[PDB]
């Protein structure tokens, strides 16, 4: 991309991580820019903020749809908008950015409903823009080496596939954890093993803090892949001294791989009937596609922040392809995308519909 | 000091060709705990004899079978008083029954049986004769899983909320079940020393048998427990959990903190209280309780393993023998070891996964009858 | 700092260390990238300087000529980040400072003690600051250790174990002792600020032969006044270490324990007690641990953070000096740090070239 | 089968206030490989017998000194054969001397003794009677140890360049030395093991007594050694590593690659080769060695320890005590065990530090006479 796409975001204000996060992923390398956004529903603390970052008075909008319009009017209009604003926004906020013919980036969750999803994803065809959704931990190239792997065939048969988002945060929308967290586990095994189908799953939710219920903060999901692979999902908001958590743990006929979030810069690799191995970010064993994004050598810690970098990238080029109209050049981009967003909203929609029917199986 | 005389001991099977006798005569023989005089070692009696005679048993006390064993040694004032019984499974219910039906206490391989109905048959035997069915659950005999009893009885997790339990290896990746009596077993019998309060309300399990050959019988699954008063439980028992040479660890998740044992490293617990530093107990450290460190052989920081796990739980099963054999209740009741109520709901547990499994993973009362429609 | 400082790059073109150099300065706008002398070829210099959106005309070809052209802008540079060859630090940063310049030189400040001395002299005389990367102290848990052994949380200091051993070469006056021992060197200095060396003794190898005499593998015992012991492994040979770089303060009540590639963990071990592990961004850790947070704990940070804060204390330490007042109050690795660099690595040579006699720090 | 009767074994020392007297009897007893028939356990006359009759010793053979033991065993056709020294380190010089005369072969507790010319007295007596002197280095009794060994050799490693070697725990922090022979011999024993041809040039030490009542012995140090041919080593002792459990450890660098065990982790071996994924190794694994394997005692992923480590020397012990009653040389040569020379060894590498440091950590030559001026 010769020059970095017009870029805005809506919410992500004073104090917000999430802001900051998605700021640093989006700039980094001047992939995107920002130059305007509605940043607070308090407009003067929202102009105030936009300012500090250099973004032009007159482009801290009070609001999105007065953004929205205002920019249509500009020949340097925003090409694309990142929403991080409160969930039951994302719906509502999405829809208008697509109406208004923007690429459009929104933190998870994507919506609420399987409805609403599909809706959304009519649209993004409709008006031929493209929606990223956060699963920022998919950035991480380890995550591609144990793709790669699989799909190699260095596993084996897959048989399990163990995932978990469990911390102790809070152990003092139709859902809580399962969306919240649930589903970024939920995309690494997508982008580990896309070809697994999930047939039908039950799901037992708990709400152990009592006033939050009927919203879960634990939940266990059994899944029945096609084919006879199993899977497990365990979310949490309780497991008391848990830093985050997530992990994910590929059970195959041969070996397993196992990646946790915390220590993003290993992948273990165990074969069975062989010595354990840990596969380091960097290293020249790796399959092309996990060093391509590679900042700094192996050996250096690399982190969360390189990831949503990494993320935003793809995305950066996903939009591009889909501008240029080339076909090729969009088919070789694999990135969180609308159909990642209505399967996330799905796969919570299923979870509550068994654990709301006392853990029935219920077809995907 | 407590077993002033060594308990006369014997095994039913466990000889030449046995891949357990071992561990099972080196924490028995510990201490001199009990004393092999007698035995009835192999199915071939030549064989049979060679190995008894090896480990200095009298040549006429290497019996052909059980029953010639437990009918002689009853006629003599020095006759075995205990037996350990070491063959293939299906063989636990009938001679465990022949050993109680001759006074004789006894200490299983698990599982002690495979129907509920055969265990309970046992456990009116043990308490007619009043001779106890120890089984080997030995994994218990680490004392880091007393502290984690002590520091739960304490209130050091606060509420409990979530036990998870798995013992998944994966050596096979290439009765009634498989891995939940092998395996699965184990881990259940460490919550019942850290939880002895906690009542499982019901239970469904999932199981499959990843290698078809050897269906019905599962080489893994999952087993999700709803606990009497809101906490849950889930259970992954594996043989085909590729990579792992173990895998047996149990996590508690209370209200306030965590706490976390892995076999493949019995010397450490981990201890997470939520809004703390991390932290890692040590098997001998004077910051543990008594009843954690009573059993300790060697100071800390060298390693102990599962051989001395194993004679801290051969030396329960003679206290509670000698407990017994005073009929004194109470004392009996201080002895924390797995029982014949262990074994009767480890038998009880494997069923109920069973027939959860059986039926598409649908919900069973662990206690009472299930019913398709009633 | 409400303006972000007017900054150049010398060298660090089409580079890993120009990439974080920049990605540190950058962030938050703390420092604008104006200028840059980025390549010894003007065509792939300026090529490089104009994808980064450098105007093409303050691309120059040399750092003088940069200096030179740069002084005659209002809006000139006010400060610049040397990561030419260790060789040309020396006289790049002379320039700099005579020019009026705030400098930020890669690892190491130059080869001698004298060249050092030099330029402090000038660091002084033209009242500019001059940086040392010494990244790693950028790590929030650094400050819990510092914090904590101020406290007496370890009771009296009795050692200071320190190594940097990665074996990427298993296959200036020094080598490893300069390029990987000092890192570990100024985290002690940061944790312990009150230490002061008394003698120490070196032992170096060129296992690798033809690297003669430079050594790819040194240990370096220390004696501190007050009897404390320290101890550095220098390495580059150590294979299968993907960069192993550790410090472990041990006192009579407890010890801590660092590990650059788990950066996010702070080891607390009290002896007599379970051992604990700190985590970043805890509520539990010293208020100036925590400041420098950019995510939530339980998300890893990684060593681009650590820059980041690193190079926003340079900042910030540039800010007060122009403003000439604050400076007291932001630690940072600048030119004394720089200095003591450079000596210990010229105590530990000369020691190593005499059999590893005892010599004087000082 | 290879040790067909009973070992007849003595302990001088290990009485009931012993805390080393406990290993040694479950690391002799085990398997059969020997028998405990008489001892001088106790300085105390009446609790050297009540102990030893707990033990089933005749009370007639519970002497009340080592020489008496000696003395009046050697007059018996069933008298001892070996004997294990546990007493105080400044007794092990004269009864290993006494025993060796009385034609006892000996496993001394280690130190063997504080003096290189003690050592080489003791070496020489070994010789002229032809009884072994097993000296209790028993981390090296750990299979993975093994392993190494023959990785090594095989070279896996390329060319050694560095040992880092190093046994510092922390309960401490509140002969001529102390943590040097104490601990610091332990590690060196293991390297020795790994690497028998490699040979100390020279080296030199820094001792420290941080807590000052205890010099000029110390409680921490560090020594520097050039090896012939190139390679270096590092050992760090130490009893003031405050929260160190342990902290034994040994990392073997080689041009190719590294590989490194610690005792609190007795059954994994790192193994990292440069360029290549890390990988450890684990005990009873298929893929280990089968020198590596002929100890194991229970299949791989039960965590074995340092009980089965101590069991695994003293079977080794036994070995070479029977190829050395049948004369066999070449048999003696096959038994890879810390004999009279690891024991001399290891009395030396303390000498030669002490020396060092008691001037400065000055370079001194690791076999032949240091000077000040020559
Ligand atoms: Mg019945
Ligand atoms: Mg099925
Ligand atoms: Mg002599
Ligand atoms: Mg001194």
């Amino acid at each position: 991309i010769p020059q970095p796409i017009r870029w805005a975001m809506v919410g992500g204000g004073s104090q917000s991580q999430i802001g900051y996060i998605h700021r640093c992923a989006a700039l980094r390398d001047n992939t995107f820019v920002l130059v305007a956004g509605a940043f607070d529903i308090d407009p003067i603390r929202g102009s105030a903020f936009g300012e500090q970052l250099g973004v032009d008075s007159e482009r801290c909008y009070a609001d999105y749809l007065s953004m929205f319009e205002q920019e249509a009017r500009r020949a340097d209009g925003i090409q694309a908008v990142s929403i991080a604003t409160p969930n039951g926004t994302h719906y509502s906020i999405t829809k208008a950015a697509l109406e208004a013919g923007l690429h459009v980036v929104c933190e998870k969750p994507l919506c609420f409903t399987v409805e609403q999803a599909e809706n959304l994803r009519e649209l993004s065809h409709k008006h031929n823009r493209i929606v990223g959704v956060t699963y920022g931990y998919a950035g991480h190239q380890l995550i591609e080496q144990a793709r790669e792997m699989i799909a190699a065939g260095e596993l084996g048969d897959v048989r399990m596939v163990h995932m978990q988002f469990a911390h102790g945060f809070h152990s003092a929308g139709p859902s809580y954890v399962l969306g919240d967290v649930g589903t970024h586990p939920l995309y690494l095994s997508e982008v580990m093993l896309p070809d697994l189908k999930i047939k039908r799953l039950m799901c037992s939710r708990q709400s152990f803090v009592a006033s939050r219920a009927p919203l879960e903060d634990n939940a266990y999901t059994l899944m029945e892949y096609e084919g006879g692979a199993m899977g497990m999902v365990w979310s949490s908001a309780v497991n008391a001294g848990s830093m985050h958590g997530q992990k994910i743990r590929v059970i195959g006929s041969r070996a397993s791989l196992e990646w946790w979030d915390e220590r993003p810069n290993q992948l273990s690799f165990e074969v069975q009937g062989q010595p354990a191995q840990i596969l380091e970010r960097g290293m020249g064993y790796l399959h092309p596609n996990a060093l391509i994004d590679d900042r700094i050598g192996g050996g250096h810690p690399e982190g969360l922040f390189e990831a949503w970098a990494n993320l935003y990238y793809r995305f950066a080029l996903a939009m591009d392809a889909t501008d240029r109209s080339d076909t090729q050049a969009l088919s070789a981009v694999r990135y969180p995308g609308i159909d990642a967003g209505v399967e996330g909203v799905r796969w919570v929609e299923r979870c509550v519909l068994s654990a709301d029917n006392d853990s029935i199986w219920v077809a995907y």
